[PDB]
């Protein structure tokens, strides 16, 4: 008999990937896992690689919950008031879990649920841990007045001061839902056996440690999570291309910019001279609204790059196009998943965080020799940044020696973290064992 | 839970793979799958497809019909006469199907057992749009009283004109039996709930919207099909790894031999006269693998022993998709049957186009419009007139030496490449029949 576990995102293709690929190295190593979803699926795309997942793993089974009666957000609020439908799917389970990995935000809403069954549960966390550290000090961070209005940086303990110009302005009103939602889930870690995070300890070592000093000493580093696997099978025109060649561009599993700024950034990449490939979402937040066809970057630049440049609309493959030989750089928007997956496989990095914790993530990529950033363009749509300058980075990134030593170094040492010796992989080793 | 659909091909390869192909994307998105086959099987090839796919894709069921005791063509009129043993079958399966999906020769006579069984049935056209609406305007076209013999050219509603030579003789004749078949199904046509063709709007623009105003508003463009899982044998792999990258010309007549032992001679030897590295797959065909006795003596010997140092021949089946998406592929010599011009077009390899038989002349059309291959109209249907080495040879020449093609071949990649996205038409096409397929 093998242990049986269920793994819980919430919202969100950040969120979900991580988890489904959680799913699965806990699956190879021995467990039974059950993959619940909460239905009907925001996007369209969170809905097809859920479909996608379990046609690759036919031994996962598929927990479903339907959903009684800015969007991701709703979402949460959506499987929180409908939390209790787990209830009875936990109580059918063949044989019962042992473990089960529920979502961050939705921990204080399932907190009863853990209690009343006395099931163990941890966490996995899909955003760095520097970030993760900043939100586990926001209560005791806005008990001071001081993050109000002068403040330059936030001094969380244990690590370096994170400059205010990165933290997003709604983690820093108490007023605002956002800080509610941190605040509740942050005491909830205190139910949880561990929490996991998406990063190894030579990433980030000061973090890691950090949050062990700061009240989570249960933080278990347990990446880089593994590829999802795929049925092998736009290969051809990357396969043409020579290797170290092709830079990759994904804003995110959501569109980032305006169009005249995208379309800055895409005279910025002629200047440069790279061949791309570019996956836009210039659909904004939802798969289902985005109708627009290349109406954002105009036909020009598609006529003058059509040789050296392929532009994918919606999804795409992502780790899977960052693995093969022909890409030589990432213009990232620092999503911790995206960040992770760059840092695994050695691809330099030209950070451009738009939202979030991205900002902070970036600092990370910055700070571990991962890739180039500049601080100045800040979040999006704050400021306009010109071709030139955008060209000038991209040029960098192509030149720099120094980063590509770097690079090596950081997929080394990622390499050295999922091998049978390896920490993350020794602590999850260690936590199945603990059954 | 999942929609439990079924997907049912008659024979021949050209129309088996496509149905497996789209049981395997159905599967990838959601849907429980049930392929249905007619045993004993025409030939080894299909056999053997069927029983390789089931073990490559354990979760696609199988459900076999034992059938009771031009052969394509036979075995088709055997299963409309079998077609009741599914009654049982269909009773028998759990869950439930939410839709199937059947050939287009057999819709008539499946057209009883959808009726009673409450099941909303659709179809997928395996040939081209272009193809299809001469399909679907044949039954009006006979009605026409001048016999389409003596006419230069057919002409569709809202469709470039289609020239006579490029139309097969049985189809315009009305004895035959193929003309009962195109027109009695045509008009099983009303009660699909859908019409899937593996075809893309860009790639026939023209013939698709011709469709839907001809009395085919229920087509759904569904091309191109994904490649199926494969064996990845590490055996016919060696020769193509070896050589430089679009250098080789990989030839291909069909699932089922297509010429004359002359006629192939008269290639071969221009094939030695291009200078073109090349990948040839022969087969001796007729329509049965099982009864291709002849190997080899249909080139001789001293062709081989020439051409031994740059070319490869292969006899028999081999996986000719894997084989074009390879880096050395840099040609396509094809007998233009739908699937492998959709192939070429998806995987971005240069087409010179040889239809010798059926709708791949019209095919053939397709190829040239879009600027995907070269085609030589004059060449004629297979049997007609001997090709002589230096016609095809200066032909061959022009493959190799062509650039614009070579740009107009990658432009069709790229508008393949599209249709696969995912807010394709082609995705959200496929998509949204699975999501309206529920109850
Ligand atoms: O076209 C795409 C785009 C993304 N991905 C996958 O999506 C993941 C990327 O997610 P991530 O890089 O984390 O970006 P987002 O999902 O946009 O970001 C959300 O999740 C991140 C990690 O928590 C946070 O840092 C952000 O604030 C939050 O908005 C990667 O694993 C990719 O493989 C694809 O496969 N194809
Ligand atoms: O060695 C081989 C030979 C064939 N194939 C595959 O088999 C299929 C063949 O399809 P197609 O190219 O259409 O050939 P046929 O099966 O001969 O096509 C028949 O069916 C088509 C669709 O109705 C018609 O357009 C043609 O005229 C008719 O001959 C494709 O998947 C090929 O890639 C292989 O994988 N390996």
């Amino acid at each position: 008999q093998r242990p049986h576990v269920a793994v819980f995102p919430c919202a969100g293709m950040g969120h979900l990937l991580p988890y489904l690929r959680l799913a699965a190295m806990l699956h190879s190593r021995g467990c039974a896992v059950s993959v619940i979803s909460a239905h009907p699926t925001i996007s369209d795309a969170e809905s097809r690689s859920l479909s996608s997942f379990f046609s690759l793993y036919p031994q996962i089974r598929s927990l479903e919950i339907q959903l009684l009666p800015d969007p991701f957000f709703i979402q949460r609020e959506s499987i929180g008031n409908s939390i209790h439908l787990l209830r009875p799917l936990l109580a059918s389970l063949s044989p019962p879990l042992s473990a089960i990995f529920v979502d961050f935000p939705v921990l204080t809403e399932f907190s009863p649920i853990a209690a009343d069954f006395s099931l163990p549960t941890y966490t996995l966390i899909v955003t760095s841990a520097r970030f993760f550290s900043l939100m586990a000090h926001l209560p005791r961070l806005l008990e001071q007045e001081d993050d109000i209005s002068k403040k330059s940086e936030v001094c969380v303990p244990h690590l370096d001061p994170i400059q205010v110009s990165s933290i997003p302005p709604q983690m820093l009103d108490r007023r605002h839902f956002f800080v509610e939602t941190i605040t509740s889930n942050v005491a909830s870690l205190s139910y949880l056996k561990g929490v996991l995070i998406n990063t190894f300890t030579w990433l980030e070592p000061e973090a890691v440690e950090a949050l062990k000093r700061n009240g989570v000493d249960h933080i278990l580093p347990i990446g880089p999570l593994e590829a999802i696997k795929a049925e092998e099978s736009d290969l051809p025109w990357l396969e043409e291309q020579a290797p170290k060649s092709v830079l990759f561009i994904s804003f995110g599993s959501r569109g980032a910019h305006t169009k005249e700024q995208l379309r800055e950034f895409a005279a910025a990449l002629e200047k440069s001279g790279w061949r791309f490939l570019w996956v836009l979402k210039s659909g904004k937040v939802d798969r289902e609204d985005k109708e627009e066809t290349e109406d954002i970057l105009g036909s020009s630049f598609l006529e003058r790059t059509k040789n050296r440049g392929v532009v994918i609309k919606g999804w795409a493959d992502q780790e899977r196009i960052l693995a093969h030989s022909a890409i030589g750089g990432f213009v990232s928007h620092c999503g911790w998943n995206s960040v992770v997956e760059a840092a695994k496989l050695g691809v330099p990095v030209l950070a451009w965080p738009p939202h979030g914790d991205q900002r902070v993530n970036a600092e990370v990529v910055e700070k571990v020799g991962l890739g180039l950033w500049v601080r100045g363009w800040g979040w999006a749509g704050e400021r306009l940044i010109g071709r030139d300058e955008i060209a000038e980075k991209l040029i960098e990134l192509r030149n720099d020696e120094r980063l590509r030593e770097r690079v090596k170094e950081v997929r080394e040492k990622a390499r050295e973290e999922r091998e049978s010796g390896g920490i993350s992989e020794t602590l999850i080793r260690d936590l199945i064992h603990s059954l």
